[PDB]
């Protein structure tokens, strides 16, 4: 029933008082999601895109874009608990906000503008519902054709790409071959960068970004040169793929859920196959309070408080809310040792 929102619905009313919060943290995929015969991917990048002029800036027809949105969402698998579409649409939409804050007014191009928001939409395509640690252990097809490297964010791409050729799916077809280079090395970029054992890594280069930063008269960041920018848009995307916990409460217990259920999957399947059960994975010990407080503490706010720095004052609220969602997982409770079992699933790369 209609396509002005890009997807079926019978709850226009509904889908449209929900899409009035686009542009804020506080919308609710998991709305839009059951409002859009769950196409939540499809819808919110539809709107993204309008909302920013996207589609007049880069010549993209509707059909085109409704098209291939279409085919990325469904090459999401709607098996797996976490990584399908609905976290999809949800790091797109967060990437949409991030991109709007006012320390980066004007600061990107409309090209670093259009492949950021594209990386966050085919950032987990074609995801397993398991972990590279756990492609390369049973030798999968994917560990072998990336060499244990970034396995499945090297598979993200191929695939989000790939789909540019199916039929009516070119939604690049109208760029430069120019633009085309640059937009595929700015999401290639920013793709590898959502690869947790790079955590670490991204997060030193930020400090160092955040300690030597330069804002204008205004107060806006002066991003010197091209390294500077994809720098701050790969810390972006990564920080989106990490904002499950910085969401409303109602929305963060829905995301910690699914998380967790697709963990428990991937966990009977190392314990079918003999196999030593990663961390968090073990649906007979985990204790997901205790493990909120240390993703938390160890992980989630260490980034945020660094990202809240780099664009101070905009992201108070955002941090607030990530210390009170800490506080509600520690209130249900009765450092390196501690963290170590973190440590062992995101397998942090030296470099
Ligand atoms: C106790 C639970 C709470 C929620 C959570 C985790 S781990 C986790 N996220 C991840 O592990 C993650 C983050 C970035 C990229 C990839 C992953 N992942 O592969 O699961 C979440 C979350 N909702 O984002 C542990
Ligand atoms: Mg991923
Ligand atoms: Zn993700």
């Amino acid at each position: 029933s209609i396509s002005r929102f890009g997807v079926n619905t019978e709850n226009e009313d509904h889908l449209a008082k929900e899409l009035e919060d686009l542009n804020k943290w506080g919308l609710n995929i998991f709305n839009v999601a059951g409002y859009s015969h769950n196409r939540p991917l499809t819808c919110i990048m539809y709107a993204i895109f309008q909302e920013r002029d996207l589609l007049k800036t880069f010549r993209i027809s509707s059909d085109t874009f409704i098209t291939y949105m279409m085919t990325l969402e469904d090459h999401y698998h709607s098996d797996v608990a976490y990584h399908n579409s609905l976290h999809a649409a949800d790091v797109a939409q967060s990437t949409h906000v991030l991109l709007s804050t006012p320390a980066l007014d004007a600061v990107f191009t409309d090209l670093e503008i259009l492949a950021a928001i594209f990386a966050a939409a085919i950032h987990d395509v074609d995801h397993p519902g398991v972990s590279n640690q756990f492609l390369i252990n049973t030798n999968s097809e994917l560990a072998l054709m990336y060499n244990d490297e970034s396995v499945l964010e090297n598979h993200h791409l191929a695939v989000g790409f790939k789909l540019l050729q199916e039929e009516h799916c070119d939604i690049f077809m109208n760029l430069t071959k120019k633009q085309r280079q640059t937009l595929r090395k700015m999401v290639i970029d920013m793709v590898l960068a959502t690869d947790m054992s790079k955590h670490m890594s991204l997060l030193a280069d930020l400090k160092t970004m955040v300690e030597t930063k330069k804002v204008t008269s205004s107060g806006v960041l002066l991003l010197d040169n091209y390294t500077d920018r994809i720098q701050v848009l790969r810390n972006m995307v990564h920080c989106a793929d990490l904002s499950n916990p910085t969401k409303s409460l109602e929305l963060y217990r829905q995301w910690t859920d699914r998380i967790m259920e697709e963990f428990f999957q991937q966990g009977d399947k190392e314990r079918e196959r003999g196999m030593e059960i990663s961390p968090m994975c073990d649906k007979h010990t985990a204790s997901v309070e205790k493990s909120q407080v240390g993703f938390i503490d160890y992980i989630v706010h260490p980034l945020w408080e660094t990202w809240a720095d780099l664009v101070q004052p905009d992201a108070q609220d955002i941090l607030d809310t990530l210390e009170d969602n800490r506080n509600w997982y520690q209130a249900m409770i009765p450092q390196n040792r501690d963290c170590q079992g973190l440590m062992e699933k995101f397998q942090f790369e030296l470099t």
